[PDB]
């Protein structure tokens, strides 16, 4: 792959890419759809709307918005007009957002209009500088300072013009949060969904023009955005969007061709809706399917999910490993060389170190931390100097994942340097979880660790001390965390113990737990 | 009064004070009590062992913890190091609190152990600098890096000096919320409660040393910290402490001595609390209490509360106001001299301002924004200049109140400037709360003002626009708004509405929602 000029603009690259096709349909959604040629006129009205506001580039606008056409509008414009759009989590608290516009010091915000009130709990509390809230798809009256997103690009002709970034300034970000702490700012360039988008999207999973291609993983996920945006268009593939929950339903739906009159050729998604999928009564046949692709990351396929999926729709899953760090995958099965029980080996352009308590080689078969050289890392956490420093060092990039070698170079999946879990293919701290449990009056203790399910998925697992003298049930304990954490968090059970393992110095002893000792 | 000297510890001057009695009870709650001499001795271990955990001079330590004899120790004991407390608001949440360490780059955390599910929630989620925690009767076991509060006071030999401050060095911090934006960090010096007990406590409320002293405001509020702490120790008073909610029952259980053998003669609490006794049936007789002196403060006195205790009791209750940032009341009524329906005349050492729109005088009798000039007043708003500018304008601060000023030279309040309410004495910003309620998926919009209730005191009232084609109960918001926001801040009442009155620019018309438009 030719590495891109420094003179680079991304909306810009994909918008050309794709100048030879104007009257192919780019994003299709439930309600509307874009052409090529209708996206890049509304992408380039966005950004002379953003301009016309007063937000100059590489300020900052976050973007929280459900999966639709409004999305890759607002994405490609801010980068268009050389503004960093932040695109973030639909599902997040007030609290999240209120952070992040402070963080991030965004100047508008780009907002579905489902996601209204949240935002307006965050604009409400936080010391922000937002501008202008531009609401795609309102759900309720507008405010003073807001105005309708179709009126807003509507109103504004066309930048005639990309701003003349470079391929290593900042393009975008993403958030992503460790075990501690507040999200951290993923700092992504010009470049970087370049070289995932050529780099795996076109070498490893060879996308092309006709196919059709539609992503469970929403698309402010570091995966999601490849799968459903940067890889589609650097081909000039379709893509359906949806703003729903990736039930099964929803999914079968559109394989069926239920939406846009297209059934996708290439999906996406984690291996925990793989699951769901084939325990649902309705799991369609593949000869009412258009499936050529499978892709799954966000946690470990187990083996068992592939082979069953494989047996029935004679696909495999193609199981690869990114982070919202590296954007997307840099080790990964091919989609006709599968070994289950492995991510497979590593894609060419990425280099692929496993390092041991000293930091040097580790012997095949035994654990090591990953380490990744490759040309489509992060920069920096913005404004967080000191977990920048623990994570990117020169050139190689920290991925918080231990693994095995095997003898055929394939990568096997070892755990976490961290405590983080990987729950419906989505990070998950089990100290969040502990905290929440601890805030119930009834509750004393509370520690929760990873097990794996009976698909082999690791969900959490509550073990709670009750506090004496107060009554308390397992049936109150999930209504009382059913409104305060996201569903994918719920501990799938919880066991009530008299004490829990501590060290002599009242460190909770985790390992314990997860050996089975209570 | 005499100034402070320029060189001046506020701890040391108030256990100065106090060496003459060193056997006197200073503070005695439910389980517990301290000496003048004990306390000494605890507050100056306390500082030694702030140093010995590396928290140095100017440093901040949050202080989140329940009225209890600890409280004290803890806020003085910082302030004899050089170490500034920030003494908080125990009803918060761990999103709030998280908010309050991050600001104020808090070194240590001293906590009461009920509060530390929601601090550990605050710890886990934050980009904080706590470097230990030291819990106050802890309710769970301590995590490595945690105290127990006696534990670590009992470890350490008093430190032999105070820290050598000056006056004006910051001693303390109290953060303060306004309609909008984080809650901002007010910073008060040594001097400013030096001078809010003698000009406030000692000059006009005539305090004493035989008297004892029982708020029904909390320590962490400026009201409370003055009734409870700076002003009895100024004169060497005995207080009474109690860390449960100040219901009507727990207050009159205190006030016929059912707590350290001691009777309270001066009680200081809210008009709400006030209504609310008046209201109750087992309301003590007047020759059942040893009341002298009653104090309100954190709303408006309505003359109707106020005449029905004098009939009751054969003693006045005695409102002034005072705010944040002004540490104590700086327009009050005098003990033998009550106006109700005013807050009384300007405190001695106070000057008082009303300004119209354009900044000049106002006419006798019309409405004008409150000014205050007076020796009290915090430095800034840490690290907010812009509201820091706006508020403390060279000499003057701005108090955001508006104030009629009558022929006798008295104040009577004519409300906010800035649509906050102030009920149960406390403040709640309505946007907040409409910002909650949009939240719940049957609620399409939402208006929160300020009504009077029958006993003329303002609470929250919500306007409520339901979503077309979803039941929405007001059992069900009910239900919805319980454990989202404390208790002081429901409303009282929900009104659901067709629609809300607004301008042609969509601005929603709240003063008829006052006025009683729907």
């Amino acid at each position: 792959v030719t590495p891109p000029p420094e003179k680079f603009n991304f909306a810009e690259h994909l918008l050309q890419t794709n100048r030879v096709r104007p009257d192919k349909t780019a994003f299709v959604d439930d309600i509307s759809s874009l052409s090529f040629a209708q996206l890049e006129a509304q992408t380039r009205q966005l950004a002379a709307a953003l301009r016309a506001i007063g937000v100059k580039r590489e300020e900052r606008v976050l973007l929280l918005m459900l999966d639709g056409t409004d999305w890759p509008v607002a994405f490609l414009g801010a980068i268009y007009a050389g503004i960093v759009p932040v695109a973030v989590n639909t599902l997040l608290t007030a609290d999240d957002y209120a952070y992040m516009l402070e963080h991030s010091r965004a100047q508008a915000v780009l907002v579905s209009g489902a996601l209204h009130p949240v935002l307006k709990a965050a604009l409400t509390k936080s010391d922000h500088e937002v501008q202008r809230v531009i609401v795609s798809r309102p759900a309720a009256p507008l405010e003073p300072g807001e105005v309708d997103f179709a009126e807003f690009v509507g109103a504004h002709a066309p930048l005639e013009k990309p701003a003349a970034t470079q391929a290593d300034d900042p393009a975008f970000w993403l958030y992503s949060s460790g075990s501690t702490g507040r999200p951290k700012g993923v700092v992504h360039t010009h470049a970087n969904p370049y070289w995932t988008s050529e780099l795996y999207g076109r070498n490893t999973l060879h996308l092309r023009e006709d196919d059709v291609c539609f992503s469970a993983a929403k698309l402010f996920f570091a995966y999601g955005l490849g799968n459903a945006l940067t890889f589609p268009m650097t081909v000039g593939a379709t893509t359906l969007l949806m703003g729903e929950r990736p039930t099964p339903d929803a999914v079968f739906k559109r394989w069926l061709g239920g939406v846009g009159g297209v059934k996708p050729t290439v999906f996406y998604g984690a291996p925990t809706g793989y699951a769901g999928m084939l325990a649902a009564p309705n799991l369609p046949s593949r000869d009412q399917v258009a499936l050529r692709l499978a892709s799954s990351a966000g946690e470990a396929l187990p083996a068992e999910i592939g082979q069953r999926f494989q047996r029935h729709f004679g696909l495999d899953i193609v199981d690869g490993i990114g982070s919202t760090e590296m954007l997307a995958a840099f080790l990964s099965n091919l989609p006709d060389r599968v070994r289950y029980g492995t991510t497979g080996w590593p894609v060419p352009g990425y280099q692929i170190e496993l390092r041991g308590d000293g930091g040097g080689p580790v012997a095949d078969g035994e654990p090591g931390d990953l380490y990744i050289h490759g040309p489509s890392s992060a920069t920096m956490y913005w404004g967080n100097r000191a977990k920048s420093r623990d994570t990117f060092q020169g050139g190689w990039t920290k991925s918080g994942d231990k693994y095995v070698r095997n003898d055929d170079g394939s990568y096997t999946y070892a755990g976490r340097t961290d405590d983080m879990l990987k729950v419906s293919g989505i990070y998950v701290s089990p100290f969040e979880i502990e905290a929440t449990l601890v805030q119930h009056p009834g509750v004393l203790e509370a520690a929760v660790v990873g097990v794996a399910d009976e698909h082999g998925l690791t969900k959490p697992k509550a073990y709670v001390v009750p506090r004496p003298g107060q009554t308390l049930s397992e049936t109150e304990l999930k209504t009382f965390i059913k409104d305060r954490l996201a569903p994918y968090k719920y501990p799938r059970s919880t066991v009530f113990v008299a004490e829990l393992p501590k060290t002599a110095t009242g460190k909770i002893q985790r390992f314990k737990l997860r050996e089975g000792v209570l």
